[PDB]
């Protein structure tokens, strides 16, 4: 509401936004894996 | 086509057009009944 029925809307720069989103998601996943590895290494150091 | 999805369109003077349509339909029905009665009367004249 208040758009009647269904309307089409157009997104600015979908492809460039997709590329940057892929970059950020890959970097975030690498960060997650690195944090997990750091925790495992610190635990091994503790033992 | 080419209207995307479903769009709303607005009709000019729907109520006045409805009133005139009712008038014309009633007159046409009266004409039909009168023609049928005329045919029946002419047949009775024949017999």
């Amino acid at each position: 509401y208040p758009c009647p029925n269904t309307v089409d809307c157009f997104v600015s720069r979908p492809t460039e936004k997709t590329v940057f989103t892929v970059f950020m998601l890959a970097a975030s996943g690498i960060c997650i894996i690195l944090n997990v590895a750091e925790v495992v290494y610190l635990i091994i150091r503790a033992c």
